[PDB]
């Protein structure tokens, strides 16, 4: 496969419905060796199990709210790996109450700060902590974004501001690290029913809307997202950096439907 | 590889420097079976010889000025192949004098009409002619664009208008064909010293500028473009349609490079 020899760290894999699971599966299918992070101690067993099915025993606790925890991942991983070829950012969070209802009524300073720190700052923070292991390796970062970065969407509210910050982060990270042989790209995925859809009322209606309106007349899968991530983590994509690739079956490019 | 057994028709391969040659070599490396077009009789032997080195003896004349020739390609190819999995558009042309100097002084009606017919109309025209063969196969189209579509660039002049038309054509073709299982995407490549650069003055200066300013601090290769095309032609990219992907080492996303 086209990721033979690559060693890739994957964040955000919490269940088999996670986008990060689709990414991990697609990467392992292409020959990569994987390592994983998980946010709280409570999740360790589930993540070790999924990791084991993908032939990995390399699992590390990481709350991206914590500079120390982020740094410790790379310290620990560096004892097993000579370097890091791929880094997958698949972390997005805002307080649930900020993701329902009128944008201004639902926003607060605290929710804004949390959403941006966890969903956007985490990309430069991870890239910076990974830099010693990634520099000079012709390596690559992939982060997951969503249409709310560039379009107003009902209920997505402050997460759209956070995604816009993330996508600018992708550009600035790519501009910073390209000379030393690290690429940084985004995927803007169409909606997928993961654990992110939990408590998001009418997610089903969103899915039906996208499948009724997009060129492919269907919703995307975690496999389709994951195969695109695999490509972006591979040397096949060596001419691409700072890019946001839409894996939404063409949804964003249609109007007047 | 990930195009094993896929049948792909490639336009625009005229030398080993061509973008289309990079795409061909990348697709063959992933297992595809290839077929090729050439614009005029003068080129037939060169392209047949290149094709043979890529394990193909399927080569067809096609000047995209001619609807007869465009549709004749697929009639002839259809005698060999029961269907088509991939279609590569790597064709761009404007009169040389329209590509030098002041945009308005250099433009003319004839040059505008030629640039748009050859460089933009040829994408829907080829997609339309290929539709019967490509239908229902989870097949894919890839076309080459350039940053002039979306940014003003010295000397590129009317070709920028033609590339804008082309990129809209990619979106409209994607929206048209998606229900029938055909995807259509673009690659916006960084500058490359192909035969296209011949007769373009100071092309080396343009290359130097891009390598000085882009995130990667280097120009891209036809191999990099080709591997992206291979991905976009494959089922790995089945969630992507109507997209323009920049293979320019990040050049387009940088500013204020002093
Ligand atoms: N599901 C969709 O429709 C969709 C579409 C496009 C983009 N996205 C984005 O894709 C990414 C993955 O989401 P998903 O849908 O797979 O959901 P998911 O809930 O499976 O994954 C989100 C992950 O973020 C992690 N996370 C949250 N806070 C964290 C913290 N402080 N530190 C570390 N990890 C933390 C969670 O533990 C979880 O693993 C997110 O960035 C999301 O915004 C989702
Ligand atoms: N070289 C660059 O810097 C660059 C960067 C981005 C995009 N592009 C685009 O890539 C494509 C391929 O160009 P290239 O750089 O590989 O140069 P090239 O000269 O190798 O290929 C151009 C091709 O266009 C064909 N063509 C011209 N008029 C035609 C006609 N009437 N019918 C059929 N074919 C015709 C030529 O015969 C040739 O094969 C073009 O669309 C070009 O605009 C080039
Ligand atoms: C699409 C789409 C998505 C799916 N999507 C594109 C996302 O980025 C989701 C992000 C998200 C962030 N924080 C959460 C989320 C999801 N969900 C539950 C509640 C989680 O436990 C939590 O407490 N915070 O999320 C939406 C939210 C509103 C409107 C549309 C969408
Ligand atoms: C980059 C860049 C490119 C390279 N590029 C991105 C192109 O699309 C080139 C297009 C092209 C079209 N018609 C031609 C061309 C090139 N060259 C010779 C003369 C050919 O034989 C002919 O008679 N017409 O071309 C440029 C032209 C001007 C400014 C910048 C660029």
């Amino acid at each position: 496969g086209f990721l033979q020899g690559k060693k890739i760290l994957i964040t955000g894999m919490i269940s088999e419905r996670s986008i990060a699971y689709g990414i991990a599966k697609a990467c392992r299918e292409q020959g990569a060796e994987l390592a994983f992070t998980y946010v709280v101690d409570k999740l360790e067993e589930r993540v070790r199990k999924m990791a084991a099915e993908l032939d990995s025993e390399l699992v590390f606790r990481c709350d991206v709210a914590s500079d120390d925890e982020i740094n410790q991942v790379f310290a620990d991983l560096g004892k097993h790996w000579d370097g890091l070829d791929g880094l997958v950012h698949s972390i997005g969070f805002a307080p649930k109450e900020a993701l329902s209802g009128d944008f201004l009524d639902s926003i607060s300073r605290e929710a804004f700060n949390t959403a941006h720190e966890i969903s956007a700052y985490s990309l430069p923070a991870l890239a910076k902590a990974a830099r010693p292991m990634m520099r000079g390796r012709n390596s690559a970062i992939v982060a997951l974004s969503y249409l709310g970065a560039v379009r107003a969407i009902p209920n997505y509210n402050v997460m759209g501001m956070a995604k816009a910050s993330l996508e600018a982060g992708i550009r600035f990270t790519a501009a910073c690290l390209g000379k030393e042989g690290i690429r940084c790209n985004g995927i803007s995925a169409g909606p997928i029913k993961t654990l992110a859809a939990s408590g998001i009322a009418d997610f089903g209606k969103l899915l039906g809307h996208v499948a009724a309106h997009n060129p492919l007349r269907r919703n995307v899968t975690i496999e389709e997202v994951g195969n695109t991530a695999a490509f972006l983590l591979s040397d096949l994509s060596s001419g691409i950096t700072g890019e946001i690739t839409y894996v939404d079956g063409g949804y964003s490019i249609n109007a007047l439907s």
